[PDB]
């Protein structure tokens, strides 16, 4: 019934974080992510609710929860799950629950979900041992890819819609 998402933005050598953070900033990613999210549960690892901006955190207008192995773990203004089938719980009866990150969290969930909102950034980053990286999907998805984009940042993106 419900149709779990996954949302992310990669550089295309597939990065998605470094140093505990964003390595670039694309304002029109920002536009989709929330426009992917509003009014939805979006489910979180605990690294990725701790790299958030306090003035974003909790996320306005959606059912935050947070995934940690520490049950105890305080998190104000979320929901702590200590797995993605409590977190999926948590979501009721929310017609799409959004996992948005990071890199351990999307692998969990990558046998769960029925779609992804992905989107690709051109970007120069050599990918490094410690950088979190974007999921692989397989051959079960089926996708469309939108146009290159030039964003007022100077970087060129481009959206991709997955589903199975
Ligand atoms: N470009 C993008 O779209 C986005 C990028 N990011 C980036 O990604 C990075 C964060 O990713 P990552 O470091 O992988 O961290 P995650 O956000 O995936 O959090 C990992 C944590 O999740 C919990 N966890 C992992 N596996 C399990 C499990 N099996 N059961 C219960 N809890 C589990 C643990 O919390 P605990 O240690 O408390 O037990 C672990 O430390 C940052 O650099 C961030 O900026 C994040 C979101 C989107
Ligand atoms: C609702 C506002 O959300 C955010 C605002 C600002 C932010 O960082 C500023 C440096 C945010 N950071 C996390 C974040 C940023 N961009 C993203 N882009 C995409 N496409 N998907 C995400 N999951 C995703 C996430 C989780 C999220």
């Amino acid at each position: 019934r419900a149709e779990v998402g996954l949302v992310w933005a990669q550089s295309t050598s597939g990065v998605i974080g470094r140093g505990g953070d964003i390595p670039w900033s694309v304002p029109e990613d920002l536009t989709r992510f929330k426009e992917v999210t509003m009014g939805h549960t979006v489910i979180m690892g605990r690294r990725t609710w701790e790299s958030l901006p306090a003035k974003v955190r909790p996320l306005p207008g959606r059912r935050n929860v947070v995934v940690s192995r520490r049950p105890d773990f305080v998190a104000e203004g979320a929901r702590v799950a200590g797995s993605l089938e409590a977190a999926l719980a948590y979501a009721g009866s929310d017609p799409a629950p959004w996992v948005i990150g990071g890199a351990q969290i999307y692998l969990l969930a990558l046998p769960h979900a029925t779609r992804c909102e992905v989107t690709e950034i051109e970007i120069d980053l050599r990918r490094d041992d410690d950088d979190a990286l974007a999921p692989a999907l397989d051959d079960s998805w089926v996708g469309e890819t939108g146009e290159w984009l030039a964003s007022r940042s100077g970087l060129r993106y481009r959206f991709h819609s997955y589903r199975r």
